[PDB]
């Protein structure tokens, strides 16, 4: 299976697989049963912001979602990453839908990652920025029902006609492989920056959107919908 | 007084105000005693670089201090520093010495800044580089003994033709105000680095160099010199 | 008298100091009199984005103005700026009105400077960035009528509660001298971005923005005001 | 056959095919036959430094190379690469040795793209570093005989030992595709450095070294050995 590290803003509620009773952003660390979670409210169809980072040498991954003039919320964990994820990873968001649905929207993503070794070097370092998404990205793996919609949004999960689809899922990854630590590494970190749009008709949203880094090859698991967020293949 | 937020690099071992029975990287929080420390080796005469990094959400200031080859020494400490520091700031490197003695030389400084407010602005950014120093930096204010050499180095303490001299403070700090926190603010960071050399004919090189944060017109205290590296007028 | 190299975006046809017969975007060398312009329709009311960029090898300044859904302009113009300019300067905005009137409001801003001298440094640079302005920007230098409204948007000239004001002239400048040349020198750059929102109750404004480097110490010429945009305290 | 956009540091005179009598910089449209040239004096064994910088709206592709203590050399030539690329490119190094041979060693390499599109976004961008090659580079396809050593330096052509070998063609290429115009696109850009590291043991260094931007799947053509630099099929 793949080695998952994922931040999820997570819109509905499962209790028998450990989220706590109410919609929540969380630290997922090889697991959907996330290590910390804040309580978060979804602004039903309004733009949100969520910023995620991270380093080695502090150890501990933060996110903190938001929406305009509004408070926002925040999670922590302290985790040493570079004992868990491979040298090289990919990076990407993901969504889906099951019995419940809502838009999974991106607006904009950015990504910055930077190693730093002994020799002095500024090491190896990427930074990436998409403020839209072309109509034909070649710079993305498009996974499952992920696709851009031509106002140059990135829609993670199926909407036909302004309405969101039920039992959906969909990641898009950065065609690049990231390099996160190395054997003569000192320190190293990144941060994601991503806006976001979940939208329903119905009184309750499913299921979520993540940021993810996972190993280069990673693609969508098997049973991996709703809940579980085109992340994990069960619920362990 | 002024307000002092400072990681420093500390070569010397002040036992009666705290400092570890070793030269030591250290942060330091509104006092000389160092809320956390870390033993770090002094290798005479080699390039040292610094990292130092912390973001409001994770609420961890972390250093690391690496040379070739060699291992590094991290240091870390929770604290929320918007709390402490007042809204703008500036940001700067002092170093001194005493009895004993040493070059504090910067060959190079970076440091970045990032605040981020709810609507959803990318909302205030600062980068600076200087990888050497011209002869007469005007965007830099350069306090007490601090100077720039003719290969370009910035020699915060006083050498003499190749010598290292005894009680001499210098401080350098970048030009603007940076604007650290705001009320709509959701998330501020900031990551500086700089590589050094320190080098002493003595068998025993003091007292250190240090990378600060402070109210904006912070200059060097009375009182400031060996042990207490520029930063404060005492020792509490 | 002052440095000016500016790059105009400019309201009003003044047909007597060399405007040609429309809204014009311009380059001005030490002279309200462009070396070169090129036709632009103000959008009264829009939100416009200018950029400028520069490096000393191709020795071409170029600037482009565009709103949104819309064909942009653009003006070049060959031009050794290492020759002209001192080796510190300053850059900022500003913009005036006279007997015609707008908003010159800024609504975000930023600024690259990159000097890269032989041995081989990433040498020197500066990197800032506003998306929205603090009510009091410590880290800018605010002249004449400029300052910042409680939406956080730069009004460089005049504005009585919806209302802009004639004959008003106002700037910004970053508070940081950049440094733009040195002897060592190998390639010297700079790249602005500034977002801007222009309104007149008039069937006609007056007079324009401006993007300008000038000297350190350069403040509002005397006689400056409409037509010579605050930069210039004549017409030559 | 490939589309090549290139600047090429040129180490050995074929002037049957256009070389001036002189090592020389060149920049490639399309052909190997360079539009503009500049003489340029190879150190043997210096690490020299290559800069190379082109946005749309001045249309003027420039690039410089230099070494330390000494003087560069520059070159220039009016182009609008959008009329001539595709939308989407892949940027790389590549290198070749013929009857003549050379070390072609990268140190590091930068690169940067950026597009703004008119609504106003800061629309897409791209910005990767290396101050060393890991051993085993994920992020970059090695064609040829490109390698990196145990000093992470690479290699892009053939040395066995200490020694370079003749007939010996390599590239590089970043691994994402990068985004170079848009129909809505308002100003695109990019900015890239190298630092090279040239060493024969013969009076005669051969061929050069090149920075080039092509077709996403761009792969070294038949015929590409020596004076073609692992660019172009033949010499037209
Ligand atoms: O989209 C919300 C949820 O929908 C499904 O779970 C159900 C939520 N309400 C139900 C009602 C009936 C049945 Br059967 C099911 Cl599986 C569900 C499943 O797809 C869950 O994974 C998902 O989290
Ligand atoms: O530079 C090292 C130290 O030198 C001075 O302290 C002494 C170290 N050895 C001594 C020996 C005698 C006397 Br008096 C003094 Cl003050 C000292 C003081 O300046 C200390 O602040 C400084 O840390
Ligand atoms: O704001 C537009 C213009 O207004 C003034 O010029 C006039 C434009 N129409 C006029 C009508 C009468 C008189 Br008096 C004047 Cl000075 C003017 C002057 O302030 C000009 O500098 C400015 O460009
Ligand atoms: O490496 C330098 C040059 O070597 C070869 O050309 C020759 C240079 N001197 C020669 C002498 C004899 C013969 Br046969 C040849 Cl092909 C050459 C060819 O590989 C050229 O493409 C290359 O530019
Ligand atoms: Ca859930
Ligand atoms: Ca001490
Ligand atoms: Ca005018
Ligand atoms: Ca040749
Ligand atoms: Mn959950
Ligand atoms: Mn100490
Ligand atoms: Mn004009
Ligand atoms: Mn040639």
């Amino acid at each position: 299976a793949d080695t998952i590290v994922a931040v999820e803003l997570d819109t509905y509620p499962n209790t028998d697989i450990g989220d706590p009773n109410y919609q929540h952003i969380g630290i997922n660390i090889k697991s959907i049963r996330s290590k910390a979670t804040t309580r978060w409210n979804v602004q039903d169809g309004k733009v949100g912001t969520a910023h995620i980072s991270y380093n080695s040498v502090a150890k501990r991954l933060s996110a903190i979602v938001s929406y305009p003039g509004g408070s926002s919320a925040t999670v922590s964990y302290d985790v040493d990453l570079n004992n868990i994820l491979p040298e090289w990873v990919r990076v990407g968001l993901s969504a889906s839908t099951g019995v419940y649905k809502e838009t999974n929207t991106i607006l904009s993503w950015s990504f910055t990652s930077k190693l730093k070794t002994n020799s002095t070097a500024d090491a190896q370092s990427l930074h990436f920025t998409f403020n839209q998404f072309s109509q034909s990205p070649k710079d993305l793996i498009l996974q499952g029902d992920a696709s851009t919609d031509s106002d140059g949004n990135l829609q993670l999960t199926r909407v036909s006609n302004g309405s969101p689809q039920s039992n959906s899922v969909g990641r898009a990854l950065y065609y690049a492989p990231v390099h996160v630590w190395d054997k003569s590494a000192v320190v190293a970190s990144f941060d994601a920056t991503f806006t976001f749009l979940i939208k329903s008709p119905d009184s309750d949203p499913a299921d979520g959107i993540a940021f993810f880094i996972a190993n280069t090859d990673s693609s969508i698991p098997h049973g991996s919908g709703g809940r579980l967020l085109g992340l994990f293949p069960d619920a362990n």
